[PDB]
């Protein structure tokens, strides 16, 4: 529709002006002790953020809220906010009275300084979850009446408050991105405050049980399919100081290529179902193809070139060239898992879109334990290169269950899809001569102009009928 176009908008240009507070990050801070601290120290609100935060809320809010007429809406809506506000109000005091509890669920092994500087930090970034917290209510509120382009552009406020306070760090310090952090949350819920305060405040809480009853389920799979990224940050804190930054880097680059390939091509096709339910696993059919068309050469290019783009992107400043070494390894490890965790979402996404809540849940605690696992035995001995490969590993477990549980996979188109991005390899390989440091821009065209050749060869009949 309209608003999943405009909201790909929004979303791009937060992501990429995001992708661009980890840039200076590298230049600035590069990999060190304190930009560990400071991971951790955000990670407690950046777990709940990316919890609660893009409507995740909403799937319960929406129906409990739009139902309702009359002031009996306007005492439903106080009624969740005076909740969360308990919730958030118990988590803030024991953040400040037992700092060392959030540290060590966050940060384990770090080292003396960083939980140190970790604790310090955590005293700024505990007020953020409140604001955080109102901002998801807000943003669901909006939901509410479509409009989904500028709750989906807030994120870019954090961003750029983030940014500029990075820029101020060669002046105060670790702390400017800190504070810069909390302001950040604080702007983004005055930027969606109007959607809360025209209604008025009652002093209860006595809607509040009724939307635990039904919000309970959707966090539960939230909670499973994020805490694995809590885990990862957790175990390799007990390798050398700066893994957690390695982790960060390498993630965060990686969240790029998974939210554009694995996720956002499956979109479109994924309405299709929600509409058309008899035709189910035709259309499933059809999603795993777009999928696949989309993660296999991209994984393939990734790995291939995965140690230029590291240093385009971040071998600047502080950033140095020991770091895209690790980093890139990290990067390739987390890439393997590419076309696994786009079937995997094309999947869950669909059973969440015929009404089951079952089988996407239990493939998300499929993938959380072995993750775990995989995380002590290989993390702990390997490092973050480890952590990653858990990852991917756990992302194939997954997709076992799922693809055992729904009983197609486009077998044909996938095996045309791989010797496209086989032949693709091959080209791209031919071409590996001057080694320059901007050479790979051009590799990645010649390549997307090669695979593309190729698919319209095994794919020529597909395009003459459509
Ligand atoms: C947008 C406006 C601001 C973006 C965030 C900039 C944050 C400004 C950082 C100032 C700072 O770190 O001061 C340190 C001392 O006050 C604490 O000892
Ligand atoms: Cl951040
Ligand atoms: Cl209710
Ligand atoms: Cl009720
Ligand atoms: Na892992
Ligand atoms: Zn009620």
């Amino acid at each position: 529709l309209f608003s999943s176009i405009l909201f790909s908008i929004a979303t791009f240009f937060s992501r990429i002006l995001g992708l661009f507070r980890d840039v200076l990050f590298a230049k600035y801070f590069g990999v060190s002790y304190e930009l560990d601290a400071y991971f951790i120290a955000i990670m407690f609100p950046f777990f709940l953020r990316k919890v609660f935060g893009e409507g995740a809320m909403s799937s319960a809010f929406v129906p409990l809220y739009s139902e309702k007429s009359g002031e009996e809406k306007d005492k439903f809506l106080s009624s969740v906010i005076n909740g969360f506000s308990l919730i958030i109000l118990a988590l803030v005091i024991l953040s400040y009275f037992f700092p060392e509890l959030i540290i060590n669920l966050f940060g384990a092994g770090s080292s003396h300084e960083t939980k140190i500087l970790a604790k310090k930090l955590l005293l700024i970034t505990s007020p953020s979850i409140y604001f955080i917290f109102l901002w998801a209510i807000s943003y669901s509120i909006l939901n509410t009446n479509n409009k989904f382009f500028w709750p989906a552009l807030t994120p870019s406020i954090s961003n750029i408050t983030i940014i500029i306070g990075t820029f101020l760090s060669t002046k105060y310090g670790i702390i400017s991105p800190t504070i810069g952090f909390l302001i950040g949350s604080i702007l983004m819920f005055f930027s969606i405050i109007k959607s809360i305060i025209k209604h008025k405040y009652y002093f209860t809480i006595k809607h509040f049980p009724h939307f635990l009853k039904l919000f309970f389920p959707t966090f539960m799979t939230m909670v499973v399919s994020q805490i694995n990224t809590v885990v990862d940050m957790n175990v390799v804190s007990f390798y050398d100081k700066g893994s957690i930054s390695y982790l960060q880097y390498a993630s965060r680059f990686y969240l790029l290529p998974y939210g554009l390939f694995a996720v956002s091509v499956s979109t479109v096709v994924l309405s299709k179902i929600s509409n058309d339910r008899k035709n189910f696993n035709y259309h499933l059919n059809d999603a795993l193809k777009t999928t696949l068309f989309f993660t296999i050469p991209s994984m393939v290019g990734l790995i291939f070139l995965s140690t230029p783009i590291i240093r385009f992107f971040y071998e600047h400043g502080a950033f140095t060239s020991k770091d895209t070494l690790i980093t890139s390894k990290i990067l390739i490890a987390y890439t393997l898992g590419l076309p696994f965790y786009g079937i995997y979402s094309t999947i869950s996404r669909s059973y969440h879109a015929i009404k089951n809540t079952k089988t996407p849940f239990i493939a998300a605690t499929i993938v959380s334990l072995s993750n775990i696992i995989l995380d002590i035995i290989f993390g702990l001995k390997y490092g973050p290169i480890g952590v990653a490969l858990a990852t991917s590993i756990a992302g194939i477990i997954g997709v076992l269950y799922l693809l055992f549980s729904v009983k197609t996979f486009p077998i044909k188109d996938f095996l045309k899809i791989s010797l496209n991005s086989l032949i693709m390899l091959f080209v791209i390989y031919l071409t590996d001569f001057t080694d320059n440091e901007f050479w790979f821009l051009i590799q990645i065209l010649i390549g997307i102009l090669v695979y593309l050749i190729f698919s319209s060869i095994f794919y020529r009949d597909l395009i003459r009928r459509f």
